């Protein structure tokens, strides 16, 4: 899996995060975002890398901080 965060704060971005990574098509694969919470903690199962991912979300950007893609914390 992976634990990234993310930006919390609007219900459409945590939105907008789906089409970024939807480019992302053969490859993403198990999603949960919540563009309800704010919260900004996204456990995903996607085989490309994420390095773009971690792209994508750097245009947030403006919290989104540590990459520690892992597992979730325990």
């Amino acid at each position: 899996s992976k634990w990234i965060k993310f930006t919390t704060n609007l219900t459409p971005e945590e939105a907008k995060i789906v089409q970024y990574e939807l480019s992302t098509r053969d490859e993403f694969y198990r999603v949960f975002i919540n563009p309800y919470a704010k919260v900004a903690e996204v456990v995903i199962d996607d085989s490309k890398v994420n390095i773009e991912e971690l792209k994508e979300k750097l245009k947030g950007e403006v919290i989104e901080e540590k990459e520690i893609t892992l597992q979730e914390l325990i």
